[PDB]
């Protein structure tokens, strides 16, 4: 869906802590901030923003 | 969900062609034959089968 | 060029070794016998042939 | 050669975009001005600069 | 040291399991009997054997 | 242990130099000044300070 989720998250070990994600195909989610695609068809896309909290898992399986 | 889709598919370019997939957190698709986990918690997921056809992307995202 | 060279090779610490290589848009080189691509536009392939030799770096760079 | 050329790009989607690339044994291209490789023989490099354009594909393969 | 252990280990969802491991710099442990490096100096390693069983994390870290 | 080492590391082509390293899980060595980890059980684990040199091989294997 459009709605923002996250499988694999990574934090450091300082406080408050620095978080980021994953892989969608043309486009991220609607809350992303900062998307980066490979120039293809289709385009492979990942976003880069940080924050210091991780989304939930994506529900669907 | 538990149908089965795939987001990267590869394939050889032989005739048939030889084709795989990519990762989900804990379990594999329903019709996947051969499944491979890291052993930790929450434990990351990928399919090994192999087809010469690959599943159509995941409708969600 | 369509000449077979490869630039990140691997082999295995057995006698006679196992080796294989790397990444190339929309085709493999004219000796590679079992070539593997993304559905994609332009697609990533790489070369899954294994020989008891490497081939030499890619003279340009 | 010594020209500056990327296989494998990817960019964000902002105004204006921000892109990068790929790997090469022991140097980098001549228009790269941060480069980074592995303490090894032969050393794997990389280029770390940013554009807000991709330079075009290697003329070879 | 030259006793066998793994960091990263992944097995297959099928019963008996088949498992395999991660990176060493110019050999493999001495229980692996089908080990890959790169033609570099110093080559980077890792074990293709596969077990129906997982080594322990290495002690140290 | 909890003395630093760094396995494979890589460095940028300018003067000073900018380098880096890799994985381990649950924790980073003790010089680690900002440590990023998954968030699972057992997490995996990569430091991402930067400095002017790199650490000598972990003196194990």
């Amino acid at each position: 869906y459009s709605k923002p989720c996250c499988d694999l998250c990574m934090c450091t070990r300082s406080m408050p802590p620095q978080c980021s994600c994953e892989d969608r195909i043309n486009s991220c989610h609607s809350d992303c901030k900062s998307c980066m695609c490979t120039r293809s068809q289709p385009g492979q896309c990942r976003c880069l923003d940080t924050n210091d909290f991780c989304y939930k898992p994506c529900k669907s399986r």
